């Protein structure tokens, strides 16, 4: 199947920013603040003592290395008498993957409408909606604040819902594997909103999420930080205006890239990845699912004729040809433009 | 081996600010405060009476050099009727050193994973975890307040812990050496935390520290002061505790006190802060300079060599296990080690 010169989708999952508030012993909440401040560190770089050759530069003598290196960082921390910290955002699962957003080829459009119809008939939205909702229901979207903390709690408020706000207390101790989440009081109900918000032609499914972090005394909190385009700022935080005070926030896209760390289908997978075309692992800077592997998105998307006669035939398909369908559907939920030429 | 173009670790020891309180008799607490007060000194600088060379300037007469010199400092002290001063913070011991935070070469990653696992087998974390933990249990992070005090006391509160708060009484006359610290009742159980903190892929081990400094009457206290860029010649760092500015010990100033360990550099008398080519800032030089070959980067490139020493049957020399503690203590320190 030759690609069009216009193909684009809209995303199905719409997160938002995460706001940090300080809860005192009494019922009073305040926007968390920060401050830029200058430190004086050592002069360790290995480009300040070694040139490209490798034997040491002689301009950097033993007196010079101990001189002192003043720099400036933004600095955020929990205040002294505080009790914990609130963190809140909102998600929306919205069925935008049913048909393309723009597609100048009718035969490619009828291909990608039949896949999404044959997928939920034969495979189902149970695996994707379970994997997407695990990263909301435990603090994946709190990135490093989950680490080095006493206990963190999540409280859900699903919108087309009757009552009794869904909560997850002491997530590290009680919510570890999938079977811990299925032992929740209402896990079947919140998965079934996301299965219907991908099935109906108007599925909506708004969640209101809210955290509670218990850190040590006077501890450090780490928000997302901006793309910067006699002391130069070495750490600049992202921020939003709450009331009249500058407060740190978690990137709207930093939050939606925590929900979609799902891709553990890649050819020799251990640790799951953020879903994308030829999926990158930014820790160790490589692409798994490289085009030379043939298991990226476009090499799967051009097998879209072959995947239909697999799913329509009554022999139930192998695990190799469903983990290519999970990866294909979870890229249509991610969005993006899919053109060539 | 060779340093990749990306290598970076995160750290394993995260301290906080130290906040100073004033304990009144009847046991009510108040945050310690301060005030900028001006003064008027003599005119001693040697650049006011001698030139760039060294012969005396003829403008600085006897009368014009006895003229008085007014300035400004911040001045913190204990209130008159007080009893003592609290100081409080918290440390977290994490296992960030197990794998690189970011590394674009997978030959170097799988070498720097194996050294950690050959170090906890042939040597173990007992020597490093004892050295980090003493600098809390005697008030090293109380820098100058320790000096000129009657006594001070430390009380720990470890987090994955059952009960019976660990306490150190009269540190100046009670705990002086290592075997003085190994005679506390619960000291094995706290070194076993930092061992189990470093040994797993999620080890956590939070501590809660709180000191109790009995000062003389009306004595100065010395917090950490800002890098400023009449005028203020000493500006303290500060936070807000009850809507009142109060001095604090720098979070980075505290973290450099738990990490004054390094007495392995080849003329070791006094321990240094752990750094790449470890500097001594009193007498401004670098020990472990790259001309010695005993900095961090001329040891980390011998990382492959250490795998063919630590995997054998024999217990190696101090020349090659002191330089394994130094390889480890810079991975706990964190930082970026890439070149080109």
């Amino acid at each position: 199947m030759k690609l069009p010169t216009n193909l684009a989708y809209e995303r199905s999952i719409d997160p938002s920013d995460v706001c940090f508030f300080v809860v005192w012993p009494d019922d009073r909440k305040t926007p968390l603040t920060y401050n830029s401040r200058t430190l004086l560190g050592q002069m360790e770089a290995a480009s300040l003592a070694y040139d490209v050759s490798g034997q040491p530069i002689k301009s950097a003598t033993a007196e010079a290395l101990a001189q002192g290196n003043p720099h400036q960082v933004d600095f955020c921390h929990v205040p002294y008498g505080a009790s914990h910290i609130e963190c809140s955002f909102s998600v929306s699962f919205s069925s935008e993957l049913r048909q393309p957003y723009k597609c100048n080829s009718s035969k490619v459009k009828q291909t990608l409408v039949q896949l999404v119809e044959l997928y939920e008939t034969k495979i189902g939205w149970t695996e994707l909606a379970t994997r997407y909702l695990m990263n909301i229901c435990n603090g994946k979207w709190l990135w490093k604040n989950t680490r080095k903390a006493y206990c963190w709690n999540i409280v859900l408020t699903p919108w087309p819902w009757n009552g009794e706000k869904v909560g997850f207390e002491d997530i590290r101790t009680n919510y570890t594997s999938r079977q811990d989440f299925k032992n929740n009081k209402n896990w079947s109900a919140i998965v079934e909103m996301i299965k219907t918000a991908f099935s109906s032609t108007d599925g909506l499914a708004i969640f209101e999420v809210r955290a509670t972090l218990h850190l040590p005394t006077n501890a450090m909190v780490r928000p997302s930080q901006v793309f910067t385009e006699k002391t130069q700022n070495s750490r600049v935080f992202q921020s939003t205006t709450i009331d009249g005070e500058r407060s740190p926030i978690l990137g709207a896209f930093k939050t939606g890239a925590a929900i979609a760390t799902i891709d553990d289908w890649y050819p020799e997978a251990t640790e799951p990845l953020r879903v994308g075309r030829f999926g990158v692992h930014r820790e160790d800077v490589t692409c798994y699912r490289h085009p030379s592997t043939g298991k990226d998105f476009f090499s799967i998307l051009q097998q879209a004729e072959h995947y239909i006669e697999v799913l329509s035939a009554n022999k139930t398909p192998a695990q190799e040809t469903i983990n290519d369908m999970h990866f294909l559907m979870a890229n249509l939920i991610k969005g993006g433009m899919f053109q060539h030429k």
